[PDB]
């Protein structure tokens, strides 16, 4: 259901700026770089105690109120303004999708907007 | 004296794969043989302070996932180390790097193509 996706990459995890996800290698446009299963949280016990832990700053909103985590490197890739990646929920399986906006060069890190949002690519 | 810490870490291309399981839901299976003593993971931990833990963080499904770290802390493996299942004859042993917060995976015996791997 979900086997290894052998992509060129490495994680930095630096003093300065934690970690964040870098190619160690050009990849090309439209590349599947990561599926990452998804630990998943009720509405309720989110809303109750989930938020008010670090979780809040990982997790990505779900159906009916759940609360995914990211497992794999889905947690990993940092936020910002001009992304090269974009993901796709996958409510049926429970993961989300990593997946290259265009093409990437060698020692570029991997980002993904600061935007959650909720649609699926199963439904 | 010294600087700033900077490391790069593989993430690390074992041939495994994610499948459910009818008893224990979702587990980490071999897509082939695998060497003993082969390091088949190494998870970045997301860490949570004893304070948020005994809270906030016990009270969700999070419980069922940490590793008890040092200081009443509580580790969640990133990566596929919160995706190994538990068993009484495990194939797979841990190690917890308390400098980094990283936890590596090995095996511990050869594993057979569509074994699941299993930690204790």
């Amino acid at each position: 259901r979900i086997p290894v996706i052998r992509s060129p990459l490495e994680i930095r995890d630096t003093e300065r700026k934690g970690r964040g996800v870098f190619a160690l290698e050009p990849i090309p446009a439209q590349t599947c770089i990561e599926i990452s299963p998804v630990l998943m949280f009720s509405k309720e016990e989110y809303e109750q105690h989930g938020q008010y832990t670090v979780l809040n700053e990982y997790t990505y909103v779900w159906s009916e109120g759940k609360q995914g985590l990211a497992l794999g490197l889905g947690s990993m890739f940092n936020h910002d303004r001009h992304p090269n990646v974009y993901w796709k929920k996958d409510n049926r399986n429970n993961y989300i999708s990593y997946y290259t906006l265009r093409e990437i060069k060698t020692n570029e890190e991997l980002c993904i907007s600061y935007g959650d949002h909720l649609w699926f690519e199963d439904e």
